[PDB]
């Protein structure tokens, strides 16, 4: 994240830290809890990922040296990539992680409630990004959870902030016109979480941009709402 400020804990409990073991064990990807053996992340995480094997699931974590050998995670079952998914430019930049185990929800891990269909129609104004991402494009991932609050752009101004590149209405984008606060490398796959009604909505998943918080470049995020009924397919299937 750059140019945001420490989280404190328990501030963001649907957030996790998904890992891997190969080649070494690392960061790979942000993603949110929204059901008890479901983690929402992006499609572009796995990348040359060939087994869900190597994938660990750390929820409660404020920072990453909490990550230890003894710490407690959540083993990959498997892992749903959305099956129009080409590339993050292109769209579809959304997977769901089936755990292992089902999470026991409580004041460090608990769901973020997924959008209303019915709330397309809604202007979110209260909007954060958070991550262990770098704080600038030649960084390092960062130890303690951080967040920045970003304003939403609409689909038109995004758009002409992107020539050459087709913003679909399943894109969201958020970012200031002078730049400063964003998403950056190791961000991608977290929330873009709006609080709504005193209620917490899971807007966007992290998901592509030009650089990080440069001016007139809004960060790209998968617009949630438009792939409940995915979500719903996926997680309620019979
Ligand atoms: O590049 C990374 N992540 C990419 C995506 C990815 C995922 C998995 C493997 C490879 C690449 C990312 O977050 N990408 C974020 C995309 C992004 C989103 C938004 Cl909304 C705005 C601006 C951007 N950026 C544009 N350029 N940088 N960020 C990434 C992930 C985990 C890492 N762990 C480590 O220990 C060391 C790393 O250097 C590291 C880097």
């Amino acid at each position: 994240i750059v140019g945001g400020t420490a989280s404190v804990r328990g501030e963001w409990p649907w957030q996790v830290t998904l890992h891997t073991t190969s080649p070494t064990q690392r960061h790979l990807c942000g993603g949110s809890i929204i059901g008890n053996q479901w983690i929402l992340t992006a499609a572009h995480c796995f990348y040359g990922v060939e087994s869900p094997k190597i994938l660990r699931v750390y929820s409660g974590i404020l920072n990453q040296s909490e990550i230890k050998e003894d710490t407690s995670f959540f083993g990959v079952q498997e892992i749903i990539i959305h099956d129009q998914y080409k590339m993050a430019e292109s769209g579809y930049d959304i997977a769901l992680l089936k755990l292992e185990t089902t999470v026991g929800y409580g004041d460090s891990q608990r769901p973020i409630c997924l959008p209303s269909k019915g709330d397309r129609n809604v202007i979110y104004t209260d909007c954060w990004v958070t991550g262990w991402g770098y704080r600038k494009l030649r960084d390092k991932i960062q130890n303690t959870l951080q967040k920045a609050k970003i304003p939403l752009v609409t689909n038109e101004e995004c758009q002409k902030r992107y020539r050459g590149h087709k913003i679909t209405h399943k894109m969201i984008c958020a970012g200031y016109r002078e730049g400063g606060k964003d998403a950056c490398k190791g961000d991608s796959g977290g929330p873009l979480s709006c609080k709504h009604n005193e209620v917490w909505h899971l807007v966007g998943i992290t998901s592509w941009g030009e650089g990080c918080a440069q001016r007139e470049r809004p960060g790209v995020y998968t617009n949630v709402v438009e792939y409940v009924d995915w979500i719903l397919e996926k997680t309620q299937a019979v």
